């Protein structure tokens, strides 16, 4: 997260850290007991490597009553995303059992209904990405609070130039971004999921190139067949 600040600890608890062999990869949020979801591009080239979510966390490394690494049984990645492309840049991974609810571990509810969030609607995304130019990365969640951009300006020339479909939205980059780690997190609009972090490599901080987030409403149907 650039130009953002530490979260409050345990204050977002559907935030789960998506990790590779005991390193941090991804973000990731709890939509269901036994369900993570996250960014397709992050599994890639994972084939091997050993995938954990960790649950109820602020510092990655510290030791908290409510932390918890799963193993993962499944990983789901949309059966439409590919390496080269930042659409349909989803993946659900269901945990070896229910992850053990309580006031820092919830999944958070999510958006079903297939209409844009409104331009200027004050969103909330979380990570552990990195902090500053150099690729400092955090101890403890970071957050930040951004505007949602209007896809029309965010698919100008200038911007992102036609690649923001009706599946993906927009979030303002002026010097507070998500970035290099915070892929597959969450972005969250009144207290319900509206998008997931794309993992696309993407430079961060800068205002001409938004933040992408894909819309989980536009997928609902998929992450519902997954579930079942
Ligand atoms: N979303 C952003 O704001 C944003 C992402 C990003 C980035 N790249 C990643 O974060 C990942 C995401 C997953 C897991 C890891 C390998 C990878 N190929 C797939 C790329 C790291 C690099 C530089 C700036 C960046 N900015």
């Amino acid at each position: 997260i650039l130009g953002g600040r530490e979260a409050e600890a345990h204050a977002r608890p559907y935030m789960a850290s998506v990790q590779l062999n005991g390193a941090h990869l991804c973000g990731g949020v709890l939509v269901a007991e036994q369900w993570v979801l996250s960014a397709a591009h992050c599994l890639e080239d994972a084939a091997d490597g050993k995938v954990q979510v960790l649950l109820g966390a602020h510092s990655l490394s510290q030791p908290e009553p409510s932390k918890r690494l799963y193993d993962v049984l499944r990983a789901v990645p949309h059966p439409d995303s590919q390496p080269d492309t930042i659409d349909h840049d989803l993946l659900l991974l269901q945990l070896s059992e229910k992850a053990t609810l309580g006031p820092a571990v919830r999944p958070l509810p999510w958006q079903r209904v297939d209409r844009d969030v409104a331009p200027g609607t004050l969103c909330d995304v979380a990570g552990w990405g990195i902090v500053n130019h150099a690729g400092r990365r955090p101890d403890s969640l970071q957050h930040v609070l951004l505007p949602v951009l209007d896809r029309a300006t965010c698919n100008r020339r200038t911007h992102h130039d036609g690649a923001i479909t009706e599946r993906l939205m927009c979030a303002e980059s002026n010097r507070r971004d998500s970035c290099k780690g915070d892929s597959g997190g969450p972005l969250v609009c009144g207290g319900v999921l509206e998008g997931v972090v794309t993992s696309g490599s993407r430079v961060c901080g800068n205002r001409k190139k938004p933040g992408i987030y894909t819309r989980v409403a536009s997928y609902a149907a998929w992450i519902d067949s997954v579930l079942a």
